[PDB]
Parts: structure tokens; C-alpha cells; sequence
């Protein structure tokens, strides 16, 4: 039983040790927003806004889902006394789309109940592992010399599993040059919405490497072709973009789109909403992993108490801050022991804000009176 | 061959006669802009962003999708030479979602060309009637014989078509004593996403009254318990929400989600994508039909032309301004000549902007330089 007095919002920019590479962009940094949410017993709560700048991954976009969240979400607590974190998904229930908004905000009074509970937030929601094994992403390499070289460090460095980036002209050839070299390292292949139907001969091509799933080989909206493809493969396919619920689980399913999901706290509205989707993926044979969204240090530690419950099995998109940040906004910095990451057990997400090294990378700040 | 000088943004906001209900909201007026595209010729595009204030209906809202067009939009045309109005379409089309802020922009371009080529919007696309027979919808009665009364001022009045708004409470018997009433009256239900699957035999039973459709019974984004509604009834079924383009037909289509499909301009993306659906719905025996979003003057003109088209056989939801605005923001008034309104035949959409009724109703002007 809690009220929430008011609302913090800081907008912030961390460089990128090196640009990331979007579908029609490239980042230099990641331009987030912190959603600050201040109890009526002093417990602050903290969410992260993770929409990309532009709508090029989904429809939202930070400057439109900060606007959202400041026009719709805020108004809403206000009033509000909230008994369970999960009250949230359902005040918020009315609002179509904007899920990135929703999990901003929603996140934020998860992190303050598992505060008020002196409870990690991985232990909260009911976890029990105490470190995860996370997982690497490589793009699309020129050489295949040159990928299996950056395949060897990885290995080496303890991640038990990859990802590799696919594309029409650069897949079946580099898929084989990993397959053919690490018989035994879990591989699965990204298509980032690369493929038409015309190209199931490629994508079939592919089904006798063991690859663990191939991710959003057609449309980001689609699940027809999606099953079209499923029904000839061995391989597990996976979507992303196009799911953002359990019922959109449920419609992919039923149809028969896929046999994985991707599965990001942001897309999908928050917690309550990711936990309902692993439950039921572990229901229905259906492969659940968490993806990512270059999170900062508050969007990384809610990813990982996600990430800690039981029906995730595959590492996740996950890693310690040095991976692409110089530096981060959350003081426990997370230490990579050969593929694993430490689950928080510190109050909340587990781990605090560097007020000073946030200082240095915020462009604005504002307070909202919830009251 | 065009280029746009500059763009104005003007806000507006008109009294409507009475109070509007929308799903968790109630509006007192229709709160709107105005995309003024000014070529650099001298000729003066028109569209008009229809998002509704909260996202109650599709997750696009007026302020956020505002933004989307200062931000990301307007941006694209900076540069840009234009050749073909639907140039836009494409463009725009590594954007995801955001369907209504883009066809704010990309009517106003069309209205732009068709004014460069000295013939109405309709007559460019196309268009050959010369008027058009709109229908009308009813909200929900507590009488059935109120609802009666209500059905028989319309008729008189000359509106050949009704859409009555369904729920479960308030379904069955209503549709009963229109239809055992004006037998020969063409009538369909909207149900606004108010049932679940274990109300098909409420839905089974109003197949039985010669329905022309049953709008979006389920789910905003449902496709499979609609189709598994749809292949129980001889009625058809009609998709509203999930529709934004040719590819979201291609889906419900071969899911057997429907077989009606209601077009709204700006909830898919603008005038390419709404001529793309209609000829697809044409050539797949999916009926299609214009829907409404409450357009000022602007807006309906667009409508219009939309709906002149051959494809569109039942009546729209378009309407004599006279019927919700005390005033409108467009010089000819459009009169209702026994459900029917006359097709504009000036150049461009056809009307042309009372700038002193706007003046008055303005709360805001943006002007930005594209060059
Ligand atoms: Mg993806
Ligand atoms: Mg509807």
C-alpha cells in the first residue's frame, strides 16, 4: 500500500564506446529518460524509458513516449493509492500502444514495492537464480575469417552463446563458417526483417546448422508468413516487434508464427505483462529469452531480476556496461565471470544512481507533482 | 515536379453541438490541426491530423502525433523534390506505425497536386460520381423504442444507411425492432470491441437479421477469434483498429479475419494507402467503406473525394457539418440533399478555408521553413 508524491524525470545521453547500428540510423550514444518515482514514505523507484530516437524500431520514439508518459501515465497515478505493482498494467490497460511509455513508469513502482519489501526485485518476482548466463550479438561482417576471429574472443570470454546478424547476401556462407568450427556453441541467426517469402530456400538453408532460431526472418506486423515459413523448418523461429502482449502471443501461437519469442521488457509494457508472456511460453513449449535495448544501468537491472526467473533458459541480450558504455549511471557496475552476470540481492533493482556521473550526461531534469 | 517552401501548422478547436463518447473518454469538441503545405509556386496544400486526444482509440494521440510530424515528417520533405504524390507514401515508409500524423502531411500533398493540375482531389484520383450517399450512426439507447424514434427521423431525412452501436446488454433486441420495422432499410452494428469469445451465441444470433456487417466485435488487434467468428456467420465481419494497410488486409484476409473492412484516411496513413485498399478489397470481395473520425472541414473534404470512388458502394460515415459543428472551418458547407452529399469539383479538395471562422477557434500558428 503505497501513494506516490512525485515524479522525477531526467533525460540523459550516454556515448557509446562504439556507434550502434539501427534499421534506418546509427546511435553514437544512448538517449534515454529515468523515470523517478518518489513514495510517500521517501522510497524512490526507478524505471528507464528505453524508445530508441527514432521510429525505426517500433512506432514509439523517446520524445513522443516521454510526451506520453507526462500527458497520459503521470495524470493517472496522481490520484491513485496502488496496493500490487501489477495495478499498474491495469490502469494503464485503457491505452492502446505505447508499451515503452507504459514500462517506463510501471517498472518504476515495480522497483519501489520490492524496496518497501526489502526484497531484491529478482527475488520478488519470484526468482531464484544468482547469476545468468548472457549472451553476445555480431553484426554482419565483411569476412568470414573475420567473423569467426570475433566468434574466438567471445568464446573464449565465456559467452555460452551468439548471435549473428543474417542478410540475403551474408548468411548461409557465415552460419556454416560458426556451425562448421563450434559444433557445440549455441548459435542463432537475426534477420531483422530481411526476407520475403521469395527467400525461403535461403531461410530453409539454414534449418541444418542447429541454429536455436532464426529471429524476424518477414515483417515486423506479420504472422502469416511468419507460419508459412515455421511449418517447413526444424529451426524454432522467433518474433519481436509484433509481440507486445500474451495475446499477442496467444494470436502467434494459434496461428502458428513462431516457436520462440523475444521478449523485452520495454516492447511488452512492463513487468507484470513480461512475466504473464514467460508463463505462458512455458505453457506452450514456446522458447523465451530476454532481448535488449541498450540499457542503461537501471534498464540492465530490471532486465536481469526478468531474466533470473526459471523459464528463461536461453542467455539473454544482456551484459556488464563496459560492453558499450565508457561508463554508466548505476554504481554496482556488473562484472561479466565468464558468460554469467550476479543477480542483484540489494534492495529494489539492486544497485544505485551515481548522482555524479548522472550530472555529467543530463540534459534536463523535472519534477511532477503527483499531488 | 514540386518542392515545398514552407509548412504551417495551424491548431484548432471547433464546439461541437453535442458531447461525443468515445471508449474511455467523452469529447466536447474535435481538437485538430492543420497541415498547411505552401509549394514553392504558390499553391497551398491542405490536410488535417485527426488523432483524438487520448490514445483510447489507436495509440496515436494529437500532441504526440504532432510531434511525429515536426520531428519526423516535415523533415523529409526539407530537401525533397516531389514528382508523384504518392512519393510520400514512400518516404515515409521506413517509419513504422504513426498512420494518422502521416496522412495529415500526405493529404495536404495530394491536395497540392491536384491543385498544380487544375481538377478536384476526386477527379484525380480518379473519382467519378458526383455525390455520394453517407449513412448515419446511432449511440446506445435505453429505449428500444427511443431508438426507434431516433431511427425513423434519419430515414425520413434520407440517410439510406445505419450503423447502430451494439453491446451485450444492448444488442439482440435492438437490431430485432430496426430491422422487424425497415425491413428493407440497410443496416450494420458496430460493436467496438465489446465482446469475447463467449458471446458468439449473442453474435450468432443478429446473423438472422440481414446485418451488413458487425464492426470489430473482439479485439483492436485480433485477427484469430474474429476469423473463427467469422467462418460461423453468414454476416460479414468488419476490421476497424488493426487495419493501417494493404499488408493488414493481405493478413486478415487469408486468416479469414473478415469480409468487410472499415477505410479511415487517416488511421491508414493517407490517400496511396487508402486507394492501394480499395482496389485490393475490389478485387477480393472484401466490402469496403469509408469511416469516420469526426473531420473538420478539411478532413471531410479528403473524405469525400475518397469515397466518390467506384469501390465504395455503401454509404460512409461522413455528414453536412451541420450534423456535429455549430461552425465549421470550410467556405462551401456541405448539404444534405436526401443522403447524399455533392462531390467538390473546384480545384483540389474543393473548399476552401474561412479564415475568419478559423481565426476564432485557433489557439496556435507554427510556421516552418523547408528550404
Ligand atoms: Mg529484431
Ligand atoms: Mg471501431
Amino acid at each position: 500500500h503505497m501513494y506516490f508524491q512525485k515524479a522525477r524525470l531526467i533525460h540523459a545521453e550516454l556515448p557509446l564506446l562504439a556507434p550502434f547500428k539501427t534499421s534506418y540510423g546509427e546511435l553514437k550514444s544512448k538517449d534515454f529518460y529515468i523515470i523517478e518515482l518518489i513514495n510517500e514514505e521517501g522510497i524512490h523507484g526507478y524505471g528507464e524509458l528505453e524508445a530508441f530516437p527514432l521510429p525505426d524500431y517500433t512506432e514509439e520514439t523517446l520524445s513522443s513516449a516521454i510526451l506520453i508518459i507526462k500527458e497520459q501515465l503521470l495524470p493517472l497515478l496522481a490520484q491513485r493509492k496502488i496496493r500490487k505493482p501489477e495495478e499498474i498494467q491495469e490502469l494503464f490497460s485503457w491505452i492502446q500502444g505505447n508499451e515503452m511509455a507504459k514500462a517506463a513508469v510501471e517498472l518504476a513502482v515495480w522497483d519501489a514495492f520490492a524496496k518497501m519489501e526489502k526484497r531484491s526485485l529478482a527475488k520478488m518476482i519470484g526468482a531464484t537464480k544468482e547469476s545468468i548466463k548472457v549472451g553476445v550479438s555480431i553484426g554482419l561482417q565483411q569476412n568470414v575469417e573475420t567473423l569467426l576471429q570475433l566468434v574466438n574472443q567471445y568464446v573464449d570470454q565465456g559467452y555460452e552463446r551468439v548471435k549473428l546478424k543474417i542478410a540475403p547476401n551474408k548468411d548461409i556462407q557465415f552460419v556454416e563458417a560458426v556451425r562448421k568450427s563450434f559444433p557445440k556453441l549455441s548459435l542463432m541467426a537475426d534477420a531483422n526483417s530481411a526476407y520475403n517469402r521469395e527467400d525461403f530456400l535461403l531461410l530453409k538453408e539454414l534449418d541444418q546448422y542447429d541454429l536455436e532460431m532464426i529471429e524476424q526472418p518477414f515483417g515486423t506486423k506479420d504472422f502469416v508468413d511468419h507460419a508459412w515459413l515455421q511449418k517447413q523448418l526444424k529451426t524454432r523461429i522467433c518474433l519481436d516487434e509484433n509481440i507486445r502482449s500474451v495475446k499477442d502471443v496467444e494470436q502467434a501461437h494459434s496461428i502458428g508464427s513462431c516457436r520462440a519469442i523475444n521478449l523485452k521488457l520495454a516492447r511488452v509494457g512492463g513487468m507484470s505483462s513480461a512475466l504473464k508472456i514467460a508463463e505462458y511460453c512455458a505453457l506452450n513449449e514456446i522458447l523465451v529469452w530476454c532481448g535488449g535495448m541498450l540499457e542503461a544501468g537501471v534498464g540492465r537491472a530490471h532486465n536481469i531480476a526478468l531474466a533470473a526467473r526459471n523459464e528463461f533458459v536461453f542467455p539473454g541480450d544482456i551484459s556488464a556496461s563496459n560492453r558499450f558504455f565508457a561508463e554508466d549511471i548505476v554504481t554496482p557496475a556488473f562484472e561479466l565471470n565468464q558468460g554469467r552476470l550476479k543477480v542483484p540481492t540489494n534492495e529494489g533493482i539492486g544497485v544505485t544512481l551515481d548522482l555524479k556521473v548522472l550530472k555529467k550526461y543530463t540534459k534536463s531534469t523535472e519534477e511532477i507533482l503527483l499531488n
